[PDB]
């Protein structure tokens, strides 16, 4: 096995790509159009789904770059916010660019309640999305909540112009004491059982350990992250304070006294908590020491991929 070829494991799974195509077609729309469709979208599941407040670290991060936008006139308030759509090479796209998925979504969080209240320039009234952009907001308005989430997440993350990392401080793990211990039909292996357990107490070091040198962790939708250094600054900028809810699971051998695992489940972003359960599948082939050389994270294309 290779990583790229790892990446056939398990191939019955099917991965919710509606995704990646959404998130293609709205990149191919007018700048303004992709924020007139973001915010009629954030709009509407703002009804029924609440968003958790950035955290205080992120906002510090983000404080200068808003204060920036905050004292522009309103024409340069909406060119900002342009050039981040259409990744533009400004000192406010490179800055945009530097910073964590949690950084920029918690920027653009608070750039929509002054949006709201009239303090940053909204989108105008009565404005009506292209032929193209209408289709792209339909498809996202028919998707499930978990894949709504996703797609904002990643036009969000896709913005800006790119290097220095600017990402949130690491919380410490979880006290040992008062850890939880996931259960897994049909799945018993300690590498699966530690995984889960140690990415549910953000304890990112002794997950680490859990991988071969050469190892990749890939997430939905995303080439594969290769060996402990990359995985690591993954773990620490991107995957604390998530929610691990597998729930069944089937165990085979792989080539050369290789395992592959697949488990299936529901994962919770603190973004939203129990109120957006994603449905995943991961996909593991470990080592005959037990060690991960591969793990997949696949959002699956509906509650019926679930085993
Ligand atoms: C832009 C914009 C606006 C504001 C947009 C805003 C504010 C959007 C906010 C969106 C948010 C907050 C979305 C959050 C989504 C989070 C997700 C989808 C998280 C998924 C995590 C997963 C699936 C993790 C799984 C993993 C597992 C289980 C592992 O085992 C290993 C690690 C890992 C792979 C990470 C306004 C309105 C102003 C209009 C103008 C333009
Ligand atoms: N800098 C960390 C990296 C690490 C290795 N293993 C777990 N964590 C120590 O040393």
């Amino acid at each position: 096995f290779t990583i790229d070829s790892a990446r056939g494991i398990f191939p019955n799974t099917l991965a919710a790509d509606v995704v990646p195509a959404t998130i293609a077609r709205f990149s191919q729309l007018n700048a303004e159009d992709q924020l007139a469709l973001i915010w009629f979208a954030y709009l509407e599941m703002g009804k029924t789904l609440t968003i958790a407040a950035p955290g205080a670290a992120s906002m510090q991060l983000a404080e200068n770059a808003l204060k920036e936008i905050q004292a522009m006139g309103p024409l340069q308030q909406t060119q900002a916010m342009c050039d981040l759509a259409n990744r533009a090479d400004t000192p406010l796209c490179r800055t945009y660019a530097s910073w964590s998925p949690n950084i920029k979504l918690g920027f653009w969080y608070r750039l929509g309640e002054l949006m709201e209240q009239g303090f940053v320039a909204p989108i105008p009234a009565g404005y009506q999305l292209s032929a193209n952009a209408n289709a792209v907001l339909a498809t996202i308005q028919g998707l499930e909540s978990g894949q709504q989430i996703t797609v904002l997440r990643n036009a969000v993350v896709d913005m800006g112009f790119t290097g220095k990392r600017i990402a949130e401080p690491v919380v410490p793990p979880q006290d040992t004491a008062s850890r939880t211990k996931v259960s897994i039909e049909g799945v018993t292996n300690a590498t699966v059982l530690n995984w889960m357990d140690n990415l549910n107490a953000n304890d990112f070091d002794t997950l680490i350990e859990l991988f071969t040198s050469d190892g990749a962790l890939q997430p939905p939708f995303q080439r594969p992250i290769v060996g402990k250094e990359n995985v690591l600054r993954f773990f620490r900028e991107e995957c604390q304070n998530l929610k691990l809810i597998p729930e069944r699971g089937v165990t085979e051998p792989a080539e050369d006294g290789f395992t592959q695992i697949k488990v299936t489940g529901k994962v919770q972003t603190p973004w939203f908590g129990g109120n957006v359960g994603m449905n995943i599948a991961w996909r593991f082939l470990l080592n005959p020491e037990g060690k991960i050389f591969f793990v997949a994270i696949d959002l699956l294309a509906s509650p019926k991929e679930l085993l």
